[PDB]
């Protein structure tokens, strides 16, 4: 019996947590209400399990169960495991039709969350994991138990609402992050695969424990791996078990690891979990040997390649890595990549040895472009702030790809905006991995939200075209020469007054879905022509808005 196995590990209340967020990240549809219940069900069945460990079915494989669980609710039902499970899978939302969520005053959420804490609690759960279809769930329960605090605090306090708030606001960042970085690592597995996860796995850890070694590292990626492996196909439970070992195998072998893990082992579980996963990188090994000692100069290079090419790759990839933590880990990838097709081609050359022996000449190109991307992009920022940074990322984007719904390429640009607060203020020696990878993040987004109604093939090559290379791929298109222009429409501008009550960033979110329609309808246009009309749009409405009972001023 699973079921019986799981529930052991986890215990009655994190069991319950878990399964919540899987149902809530499967029928996204379907009421708080109804969840409850099948959880219930679903959990009491396994109190029996427990003490006989073959009662009902407690013999079957966890999906049998929770697939007929909701089957009692829910074509995906129609079919049978494994079938009947992954039919699941490809029904996840990325982008639901859920209405906002609005927080009732502080007052009303400290008197429902004192009354009721569990009930409380498991409505943030099932919201978030809703939404959020591939939030990594461990993580989930380390965001809950810190959201629980927040409350258990402020409604103590005087200003409650001084108190909550900000916290409240520091949460719904940090969870965003969270998830997008998650929805990476899941698109990762499931359209790159294993490897190209692997890789990213060993160069990211090889980064952040240049003082590990290799087969300590691969121990480390294979383990990892699974977890996610496990995560993002909807095994929630045992994601959550062996993530947890994997958090106690960190810890026991410190030593052999980093040394700045100390202060993540001395706290609980979960926040222990999340510790190690967001250290600081270990101070770099002293006397280390040069790269083109053992991967250019020596002669033994190809047999190497030839009797364990993957181990090899992975061997190269650690050792550059753990001594470059100033590069992002797409552009180590990059560069691991050109050097296995340069041996490729030299090794069944004529002189290998001759071939690839200028090899890290080709890598000068691939480390500049992104240093100057980067270096350039900030002076940008540094001057237009980040507002203005958003909207000549507007402009450039929407020019790029003219398809893709307004809605996309407003929240995508405005998300690209935030690097320049988010990295232009450290020191070169940082900003490349935090600026670089964190946009093959937002340009994750960019391709699943896409990929729901794929409109632009140029959207479509650089996103499965390889995943390394997007955020290249992207940089390098221009203008978009084949759109034909939008014609104006009045059902693309409805300008009904209800503008001059939303908040701030509200309007300026107007002011800039705005922009992109403009532009959808006039790409030849300039950026000199461009901001005059902006620039009328923003009287009409500071006009019309406090021109006196005034709703057809908008026609007018
Ligand atoms: C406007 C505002 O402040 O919204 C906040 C407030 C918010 C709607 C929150 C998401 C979720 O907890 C909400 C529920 C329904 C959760 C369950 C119950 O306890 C409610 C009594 C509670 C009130 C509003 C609250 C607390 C917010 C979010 C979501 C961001 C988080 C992530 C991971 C993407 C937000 O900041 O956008
Ligand atoms: C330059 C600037 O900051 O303008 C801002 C500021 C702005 C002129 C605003 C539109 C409108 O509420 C304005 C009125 C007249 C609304 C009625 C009263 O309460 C005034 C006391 C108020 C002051 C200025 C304000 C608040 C802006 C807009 C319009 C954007 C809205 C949408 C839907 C695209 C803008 O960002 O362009």
């Amino acid at each position: 019996s699973e079921v019986a196995h799981r529930f052991k590990d986890l215990g009655e209340e994190n069991f319950k947590a878990l399964v919540l967020i899987a149902f809530a990240q499967y029928l996204q549809q379907c009421p708080f209400e109804d969840h409850v219940k099948l959880v219930n069900e679903v959990t009491e069945f396994a109190k029996t399990c427990v003490a006989d460990e073959s009662a009902e079915n407690c013999d079957k494989s966890l999906h049998t169960l929770f697939g007929d669980k909701l089957c009692t609710v829910a074509d995906c039902c129609a079919k049978q495991e494994p079938e009947r499970n992954e039919c699941f899978l490809q029904h996840k939302d990325d982008n639901p039709n859920l209405p906002r969520l609005v927080r009732p005053e502080v007052d009303v959420m400290c008197t429902a969350f004192h009354d009721n804490e569990e009930t409380f609690l498991k409505k943030y759960l099932y919201e978030i994991a809703r939404r959020h279809p591939y939030f990594y769930a461990p993580e989930l329960l380390f965001f809950a138990k810190r959201y629980k605090a927040a409350f258990t605090e402020c409604c103590q306090a005087a200003d409650k609402a001084a108190c909550l708030l900000p916290k409240l606001d520091e949460l719904r960042d940090e969870g965003k992050a969270s998830s997008a970085k998650q929805r990476l690592k899941c698109a990762s597995l499931q359209k790159f695969g294993e490897r190209a996860f692997k890789a990213w796995a060993v160069a990211r850890l090889s980064q952040r424990f240049p003082k590990a070694e290799f087969a300590e590292v691969s121990k480390l990626v294979t383990d990892l791996t699974k977890v996610h492996t496990e995560c993002c196909h909807g095994d929630l439970l045992e994601c959550a078990d062996d993530r947890a070992d994997l958090a106690k195998y960190i810890c026991e072998n410190q030593d052999s690891i980093s040394s700045k893990l100390k202060e993540c082992c001395e706290k609980p579980l979960l926040e222990k979990s999340h510790c190690i996963a967001e250290v600081e990188n270990d101070e770099m090994p002293a006397d280390l040997p040069s790269l083109a000692a053992d991967f250019v100069e020596s002669k033994d290079v190809c047999k190497n390649y030839a009797e364990a090419k993957d181990v090899f790759l992975g061997m190269f990839l650690y050792e550059y890595a753990r001594r470059h933590p100033d590069y992002s880990v797409v552009l180590l990838l990059r560069l691991a990549k050109t050097y296995e097709t340069t041996l490729e081609k030299c090794c069944a050359a004529a002189d290998p040895h001759e071939c690839y022996a200028k090899v890290f000449d080709e890598f000068k190109p691939l480390v500049e472009e992104p240093q100057n991307l980067i270096k350039q992009n900030c002076e940008l920022f540094e001057q237009l702030g980040e507002y203005k940074f958003q909207n000549a990322l507007l402009v450039r984007y929407t020019k790029k790809v003219p398809q893709v719904s307004t809605p996309t390429l407003v929240e995508v640009s405005r998300n690209l905006g935030k690097v320049g607060s988010k990295c232009c203020k450290h020191p070169e020696a940082k900003r490349m991995p935090c600026a670089e990878d964190y946009l093959s993040v937002v340009l994750n987004q960019l391709c699943v939200l896409h990929e729901k109604t794929p409109v632009s093939d140029r959207v479509t090559k650089c996103c499965t075209e390889s995943l390394v290379n997007r955020r290249p791929c992207f940089s390098a298109l221009e203008v978009d020469e084949t759109y034909v222009p939008k014609e104006f429409n009045a059902e693309t501008f409805t300008f009904h007054a209800d503008i001059c009550t939303l908040s701030e960033k509200e309007r300026q979110i107007k002011k800039q879905t705005a922009l992109v329609e403009l532009v959808k309808h006039k790409p030849k246009a300039t950026k000199e022509q461009l901001k005059a009309v902006m620039d009328d749009f923003a009287a009409f409405v500071e006009k019309c808005c406090k021109a006196d009972d005034k709703e057809t001023c908008f026609a007018e």
